[PDB]
């Protein structure tokens, strides 16, 4: 899906008023905002703050993604959703905010938008356990055969080989490699500066990423 | 996001045309209708068949959900997706169903509906996934630190001692662990005293 500027709705005539009669909340800093054998139900949009959306497990938590001015999301998720700061929040029973969005469709991708960025986010935790070991033995792999440059403008460390030449050294098949390798990549561990060049930022995060 | 019934929009004067343009393509049973890396792009909705939306990793493959009749999809969401009998499909690229999608906002909710769909299952999958990996930490638990005597192989240890050294709490490890009972590979005689009937198969789950 595509991403959602909800104040294209806003601004619109027909949007304009989509808000209006939503009652008004406040959220503290750490507070949870839902969770589980949740009793509570609806939907809000966050006004200012920032929220955390995420599960829990194997002693560590998986940060799925955040909510800030212009996000809307539900009391049903199955999610859990904390303050990380002091968020002010609109509010609406699901009945009222169907209605709402019946009236005015265009407000409907702000839905599309924030489900999409909440698939994708499961799925790239999904895919970092399916490739957990993968993915930390090409971390050794770039830390083993890493090079550094001359500190005088200047210090840059390097590995330069090809998705191929990686994936035939460290055993695992060419695509899985490249799924393993484009996934630190995304987690900024591992930079890429053409084919069959590489830099790694800052050594010691790649180190722990391994 | 509720569930969605295509024929209310389909029937609707409105929406009778949506689909007026797609064009119409037959995909043969086994066949990939989408792959990890297809670069290609497009939306489509099965009209009939059934289709299989999974994702590969390290040689294994996990099943999310499955699309039939009336459900709409993409070419872009890089989950790969396989007919699993002869299924046929409308097709377009996305400008073409953004703009039908503009013209028939309740449509919208056909899209709204899948996306909720797979993020269910994604988070099925999730929950599948961690039970599976600290059912092993049980399991590999229980192997170093068996006390075979008389054989009577054993382990003596209170649920919350193994979740503790298991890095895990009370109640997780509890579930996970009468899940390795339950399927015969652990025995809970009395509190703090488990039998490991058959080695390898314990040794085997780790
Ligand atoms: C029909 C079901 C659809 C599904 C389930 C779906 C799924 C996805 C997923 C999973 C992503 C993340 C890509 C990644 O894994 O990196 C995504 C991105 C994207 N999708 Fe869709 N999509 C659908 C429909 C659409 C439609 C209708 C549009 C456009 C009107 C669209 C436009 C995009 C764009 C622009 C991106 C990349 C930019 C971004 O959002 O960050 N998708 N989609
Ligand atoms: C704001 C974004 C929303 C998110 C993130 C979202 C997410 C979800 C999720 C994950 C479920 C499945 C819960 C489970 O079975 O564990 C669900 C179910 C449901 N949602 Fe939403 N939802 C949203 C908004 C809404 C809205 C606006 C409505 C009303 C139009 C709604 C109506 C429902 C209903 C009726 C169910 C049961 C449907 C089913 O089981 O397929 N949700 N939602």
């Amino acid at each position: 899906p595509p991403r959602f500027n909800i104040a294209n709705v806003l601004l619109s005539p027909d949007g304009e008023t989509f808000f209006r009669g939503f009652r008004s909340k406040i959220h503290a800093k750490g507070s949870l905002v839902c969770t589980g054998e949740g009793d509570e139900n609806g939907v809000f949009v966050v006004v200012d703050g920032r929220l955390r959306v995420y599960l829990v497990g194997e002693e560590r938590e998986i940060s799925l993604f955040y909510l800030t001015s212009g996000d809307m999301f539900c009391m049903h998720s199955g999610c859990l959703v904390e303050a990380t700061e002091r968020t002010e929040v609109r509010f609406a029973d699901i009945r009222t905010f169907e209605q709402k969005l019946q009236t005015c469709p265009s407000m409907a991708w702000g839905l599309i938008a924030i489900l999409g960025r909440a698939l994708t986010s499961c799925m790239r935790t999904i895919e970092d356990l399916m490739f957990h070991d993968i993915k930390q033995r090409i971390a050794g792999f770039f830390i083993d055969h890493a090079n550094t440059t001359g500190r005088q403008t200047g210090v840059i460390v390097s590995v330069d080989f090809t998705v191929e030449e990686i994936a035939n050294l460290i055993g695992s098949s060419r695509q899985t490699t490249s799924t393993a390798l484009n996934s630190l990549i995304k987690e900024g561990y591992i930079s890429r500066q053409g084919r069959g060049h590489y830099t790694i930022p800052n050594l010691v995060r790649l180190k722990a990423a391994a």
